[PDB]
């Protein structure tokens, strides 16, 4: 498959109409996934999916800016399961980034990182076999 921590260069970086797709499995006994869209240092948008978070599943979204944390916006709407194949698909439109997973539409997260040409790699790490990332345009 592809190895993980897998970084996916973004040439120019994102723009409306880009659709990111990820497949993969998530392992047994995993504990997290995590989705970092850099812009340099900087963490444009994190999504944290935690399996054991209190004894709780939740998606946690965060900016990191200048080695600090934002705000969190969490989410308990929760589709991933520990030993199962997903789809990932973020697409992102002028205000905000859409996810969707198993073709279900899952959050929005407003673009706090306003330089959209500026968020030029994806990172992909954690609990999972990665099988394929890529990008497309609609
Ligand atoms: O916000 C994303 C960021 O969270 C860090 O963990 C936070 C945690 O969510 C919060 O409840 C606690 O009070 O502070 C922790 C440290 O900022 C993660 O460490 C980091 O990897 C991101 O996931």
């Amino acid at each position: 498959p592809l190895i993980v921590p897998y970084n996916l260069p973004l040439p120019g970086g994102v723009v409306p109409r880009m659709l990111i797709t990820i497949l993969g499995t998530v392992k047994p006994n995993a504990n997290r996934i995590a989705l970092d869209f850099q812009r340099g240092n900087d963490v444009a948008f994190h999504f944290n999916p935690r399996f054991n978070e209190n004894n709780r599943r939740v998606i946690v979204c965060n900016t990191k800016l200048d080695n600090n944390w934002g705000r969190e916006e969490r989410q308990s709407v929760f589709p991933f399961e520990s030993g199962k194949p997903f789809k990932i698909q973020v697409l992102v439109e002028p205000d905000h980034f859409k996810v969707a997973v198993n073709d279900a539409h899952l959050l929005q997260y407003n673009h706090r990182v306003k330089k959209l040409n500026e968020i030029s790699k994806l990172g992909i790490s954690g609990d999972i076999d990665l099988t394929s990332a890529s990008y497309t345009m609609i």
